[PDB]
């Protein structure tokens, strides 16, 4: 069963490309996972150069899967079920008042390494918008990440809202819209309603000169008693 994947700690790599409004862009990321705790750390480099986009904003496409599930709600983790063989894991997220990315992702395990592969492309952004603009700010809030089955694709759907702090004290809303289903054709778990809660914690690297990111990450799974 893919619980059994995640009892220790496991390496991640994430790789993304991007295009966003025309700017093409390229992120690596590595670090690792303990979802015993819920708890993951990554430094993320844009490869490229400058990121063309907000580092927050990118956040919740840069691995679910090491989300702390209590025992006594197990039987609803989807993402380590589908393990090793992984899950296709898309959204939109639409900026309000602003533009939308539509994000492709593909988490599976290679050997014992958790790889995040990501395709990101956003259109329709302002250019002096907050995320073409470069408002927001360097920080990150707690959120609930809504998940409900989806059993006729033999996967999960989740809903929630990004809020984005703005340098001018407002907030920029990102609503999400999720889809993951299996790559796989074993069998996985089909939850009932719950949510993840979330935490963020952004920093730099003093002695980093790229462009980038690091990043401590709680998810933890509630809403079952
Ligand atoms: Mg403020």
């Amino acid at each position: 069963k893919g619980e059994e994947l995640f009892t220790g700690v496991v390496p991640i790599l994430v790789e993304l490309d991007g295009d966003v409004n025309g700017h093409k862009f390229s992120v690596s990321g590595e670090g690792e996972g303990d979802a015993t705790y819920g708890k993951h750390t990554l430094k993320f480099i844009c490869t490229t150069g400058k990121l063309p986009v907000p580092w927050p904003t990118l956040v919740t496409t840069l691995v679910q899967c090491f989300s702390r599930y209590p025992d006594h709600m197990k039987q609803h983790d989807f993402f380590k079920s589908a393990m090793p063989e992984g899950y296709v894991q898309e959204r939109t997220i639409s900026f309000k008042d602003d533009g939308n990315y539509k994000t492709r992702a593909e988490v599976k395990f290679e050997g014992d390494t958790l790889v995040n592969r990501i395709e990101l492309k956003g259109i329709d952004f302002k250019e002096d918008g907050n995320i073409l603009g470069h408002k927001l700010e360097y920080n990150y809030n707690s959120h609930n990440v809504y998940i409900t089955a989806d059993k006729q694709k033999n996967g999960i759907k989740a809903n929630f809202k990004i809020r984005h702090n703005i340098e001018d004290g407002s907030v920029q809303l990102a609503d999400h819209y999720q889809q993951n289903t299996p790559i796989g054709d074993g069998p996985v778990l089909l939850p009932d309603n719950h949510y993840l809660s979330t935490q963020s914690a952004l920093s730099k690297d003093p002695n980093e000169k790229r462009d980038h990111m690091v990043l401590l990450e709680f998810h933890t799974a509630a809403g079952i008693t």
